[PDB]
């Protein structure tokens, strides 16, 4: 037959013959993801499997949009879709989608673990921004960026895996958390958290439930200003003012020098520049937050700036199932 079946944990991966020697590498919201060798292209790939996405309105939209978007966006810092296929032969039996992306070497989350120097770090954030820029120019604002969905290669290149919204909430910008409208730089917020996390190694803004999310933010950055507050909904604004007030710490408090290299004037100045960048991304009020182009130009990041890289309705389950299937036959 054209396909065969390998058992991967609770999953049975039923795949085209071209894809050899499957090994599990990780697991997100859509399910398990395997690395695989691809005899046709003689190179390694990733196979994400989507089980029955049509049977939930959200997964259904994430899946449709992402097929569509995947062949519709082409940027070196956005993961590329190599192939899609289902092993089922009619709509009626259709059930699983298999997506073949390109493959890297690690998760952003692991790379946050290493004691990074400014070279490696500025260059990763440069790429993140280039990629977000490319998604923005496209008409896509991600709103749900997080490190586990970003992957890297030994040579330190970097791909975003997904397209956000249009569990872990630690990186959602405040405008999102509070549902209050947003512009492009809602994505800058998350770059903030990931940048802090690279420095602090702890998650910036942990917090158990959503209410406790907020409270770790203001604890550190301080309560937002009133012209912010006036923008919430009548009811919604009341809920939030009902906390203790905070001044929030300065950014050399939040990110002391012990955390950066300090032997050299070079290292002292770079640290300074990082803190400034952070100081401008991690700004609760978007109206005052740095935006994407200005961040690429920022001294911490621009030793990398390359204009070549920088520039470039609802349904029923049934209807979703068809739309998704139809899209898999291309
Ligand atoms: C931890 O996994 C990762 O970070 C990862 C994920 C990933 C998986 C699930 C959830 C989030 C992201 C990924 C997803 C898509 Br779609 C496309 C590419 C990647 C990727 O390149 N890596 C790096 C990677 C590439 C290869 C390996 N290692 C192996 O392939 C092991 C092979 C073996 O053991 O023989 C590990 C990570």
């Amino acid at each position: 037959n054209q396909f065969y079946s390998v058992e991967v944990g609770d999953s049975t991966f039923t795949v085209l013959k071209r894809y050899q020697n499957l090994k599990p590498i990780g697991s997100g919201a859509q399910g398990i993801v395997c690395a695989a060798y691809d005899a046709v292209l003689d190179r390694n790939v990733a196979i994400k499997k989507l089980s029955r996405p049509f049977q939930n309105q959200t997964h259904a939209k994430r899946a449709y949009r992402e097929l569509v978007l995947m062949k519709c966006v082409n940027h070196k810092n956005i993961i590329s879709l190599l192939n899609v296929f289902t092993p089922q032969k009619t709509l009626e039996e259709f059930q699983d989608v298999y997506l073949v992306m390109e493959l890297m070497d690690a998760n952003l989350c692991q790379v946050i673990q290493m004691e990074l120097d400014h070279e490696r770090m500025s260059y990763l954030l440069y790429q993140m921004l280039c990629g977000i820029k490319h998604l923005h120019s496209a008409g896509i604002i991600h709103r749900d960026l997080k490190p586990s969905n970003i992957v890297v290669k030994s040579d330190c290149t970097l791909k975003i895996l997904d397209f956000g919204l249009a569990v872990t909430r630690y990186y959602r910008a405040p405008e999102v958390i509070l549902g209050m409208g947003y512009k492009e730089n809602v994505d800058i917020w998350s770059v903030g958290c990931i940048m802090g996390e690279m420095v602090r190694h702890k998650i910036l803004f942990p917090g158990r439930d959503y209410i406790d999310q907020w409270n770790k933010v203001i604890e550190q950055l301080g309560t937002p200003c009133p012209e912010f507050m006036k923008k919430l909904q009548p009811t919604v604004r009341n809920y939030v003012e009902n906390r203790p007030k905070y001044a929030g710490l300065t950014f050399p408090k939040l990110f002391p020098d012990s955390l950066f290299p300090a032997d050299s004037e070079h290292n002292k100045l770079k640290a300074s520049q990082a803190r400034d960048l952070l100081s401008k991304m991690l700004v609760i009020d978007p109206a005052k937050r740095i935006s994407v182009d200005d961040a690429l130009q920022h001294p911490y990041i621009n030793v990398w700036y390359d204009p070549a890289e920088v520039e470039a309705r609802e349904h029923t389950i049934e209807e979703w199932k068809e739309l998704i299937y139809k899209e898999v036959m291309n």
